[PDB]
């Protein structure tokens, strides 16, 4: 009657409800009982998340979860014999919901705003980009995200004029070349991937201005 | 002393090992007890990816699981007293490995072949794509599969020529216009991506010869 943390991966496909573990009590040779769980997510909002049948002592789950909603449910189980009388005190139940990756990386802006003096030297910092990502990055890589320039406009004088840093969205003038008078302005597509770059991704936009 | 099944999923990250589940025996209150576990993942390879602090009973996991190599563990609990007779009957521990998308889709072949009359009828069937998913297809999206054509070469007479479905993978003529004296062959860059569609992805080709 000791129950363990119970463990739910979130968006579970399949039929519902499922099993989630078998409740018991002793007293139950010396008579019937019927059990009963309450809390949020029981018999309070969201009610019937999760349910018990009240003779075997299942407690189940009848719907898909999201972690990103709710990622720990508090419940509790209680134990009612024929007669009446509680034979058990009812006793608290920990349900984590785990984490899939089901959330792009997303900028915090999306066009976000830069400048450079055309006579900087390669590898001056211009400006930083961030994206931001709501799966669990304490637990998991779903949340790890690395920055990347998709595209430049225009092309020239050629079509490496900046770089990203991966890690930290900065970009950086990559090569000389900067000529505010045969373009003023430059336009990149950078993009967030998660998985430490190799997952889910976003883009947005950059506008880099060179000043005299 | 009954274990309920123990779930934890794979690609963890932070600080290793962690804490599953502690295990008990009653007679700890008559005697001092010594647990430990055997098994596959316990002291049989492969060795030691659980193990368990012999007077505490804590069970714990000392690195990332991988639910594509093993996806569940079953191993038992022993609880003998400090006189050297066991004072548990060995306990079975069910532990289940659960998924996270870590598995881009994969083409069953690097290129695909077919053909096509050029008097065909628009909406006639071609050929089929196929590409499979190492993750979990029975309890997550993580492996749902969804086809998409990346681009067609050359692009000629237009570039939808061709369509295919998200579901089957069957490559079908979209438009009329082909016209095998002018462009004998297309290469499609096909796109297999899970999550519906909207996941991880790789590509293949299928190259189409257009038939009298
Ligand atoms: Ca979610
Ligand atoms: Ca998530
Ligand atoms: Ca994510
Ligand atoms: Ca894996
Ligand atoms: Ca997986
Ligand atoms: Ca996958």
């Amino acid at each position: 009657w000791v129950i363990p943390p119970i463990s739910c991966p979130e968006n579970e496909k399949g039929e519902f409800p499922k099993n989630l573990v078998q409740i018991k009590s002793n007293r139950d040779k010396e008579t019937k009982v019927f059990y009963s769980i309450t809390g949020q997510g029981a018999d309070k909002p969201p009610v019937g998340v999760f349910i018990i049948e009240r003779e075997t002592g299942w407690l189940k789950v009848t719907q898909p979860l999201d972690r990103e909603a709710i990622a720990k449910y508090i419940l509790y189980s209680h134990a009612v014999s024929s007669n009446g009388e509680a034979v058990e005190d009812p006793m608290e139940i920990v349900i984590t919901v785990t984490d899939q990756n089901d959330n792009r990386p997303e900028f915090t802006q999306e066009v976000f705003e830069g400048s450079v003096a055309e006579g900087a030297v390669p590898g001056t910092s211009v400006m930083k980009v961030s994206a931001t990502d709501a799966d669990d990055d304490v637990n998991t890589y779903n949340a790890a995200i690395a920055y990347t320039i998709v595209s430049q406009d225009p092309e020239l004088p050629h079509k490496n004029m900046f770089t990203v840093n991966r890690d930290t969205g900065v970009i950086s003038v990559l090569t000389s070349g900067l000529d505010r008078e045969s373009y003023p302005t430059y336009t990149l597509v950078v993009q967030a991937a998660d998985l430490q770059g190799e997952g889910l991704s976003t883009t947005a936009k950059a506008v880099i201005t060179v000043k005299d």
